[PDB]
RNA sequence: AAAAUUUUUUUUUUUUUUUUUUUUUUUUUUUAAAUUUUUUUUUUUUUUUUUUUAAAAAAAAAAAAAAAAAAAAAAAAAAAAUUUUUAAAAAAAAAAAAAAAAAAAAAAAUUUUUUUUUUUAAAAAAAAAAAAAAAAAAAAAAAAAAAAAAAAAAAAAAAAU
């Protein structure tokens, strides 16, 4: 059942319904428990991340997918969100993104590293210095931190 | 601002695959189909004549069969308001594989239609190969998942203020 649902899932995102897609699979899992494979997770999670999607509450959804797909066992993303915070994540959103991949409170310092280059990389040196506003001192005096924020300077 | 990390193990999902099995598709081998008239030429039979080589052909006559050239008629088509010309109508669309173009989302992830080419109009037996499905696993893992573990603080239970 899993390939007719891969297949239900890109027709309905072939259909500009991503929306309903998200709210079908969402009902699929917790009332016919499904278990889809990670090629239509990956799918929706990059359907979801799109810029008119986004705008519109979307990126809920796509937050609130990864503790869903962590249930099953799946590795939780990382790549599609970097691709959507290069262009238009807000701080309030990357926090609430660094807070849901776990439950400790934040994930290991590369994870946290990675959001910092990748939010530097794009010449966004304000957005990215306010996440660190938000977070507890392990990453703010941790000294590959620093040293990321002072090698990519805005300078 | 204050107070209220170290090692190792793996599980997903990978990255290729190793082997085995099944199915679809394809290739290979053998197998079901059958108009008339005149002139010229060709072939089987009979006898005679001549030539040639170690056994054949050619010349003449007769009998029988077929094809081509010319004429007439029949049938079919086009032009003008009579003339010319000579194996027949075509079950075909869908499906299967590959390539290109188009539009609308991403722009280099995962959809569509159109166009072009090939095939299907194909059945029994035999054999292998590609794809899909199922399984164990042979090697590299970020982050998630844990344990021991630099933790520390608070509470509870048990042994020797």
């Amino acid at each position: 059942a899993d390939y007719s649902f891969e297949k239900l899932v890109l027709a309905y995102c072939n259909k500009n319904q991503v929306r309903d897609a998200y709210k079908l699979l969402s009902a699929q899992v917790t009332k016919n428990q499904l278990k889809p494979r990670h090629s239509t997770y990956k799918s929706l999670v990059t359907n979801l991340l799109t810029k008119k999607i986004a705008r519109d509450g979307g990126f809920e959804e796509a937050l609130s997918l990864l503790p869903i797909m962590k249930d099953h066992g799946f590795p939780p993303f990382i790549d599609p969100f970097m691709s959507y915070f290069s262009s238009t994540g807000k701080s309030t959103e990357a926090l609430g993104f660094l807070k849901a991949m776990t439950s400790n409170n934040f994930p290991y310092i590369s994870v946290v590293l990675r959001v910092f280059e990748t939010m530097m990389k794009s010449a966004r040196h304000s957005e990215a210095q306010d996440l660190l506003s938000l977070c507890p001192n392990y990453i703010r005096n941790n000294p590959d931190v620093l040293e990321l924020f002072n090698t990519m300077k805005p300078n």
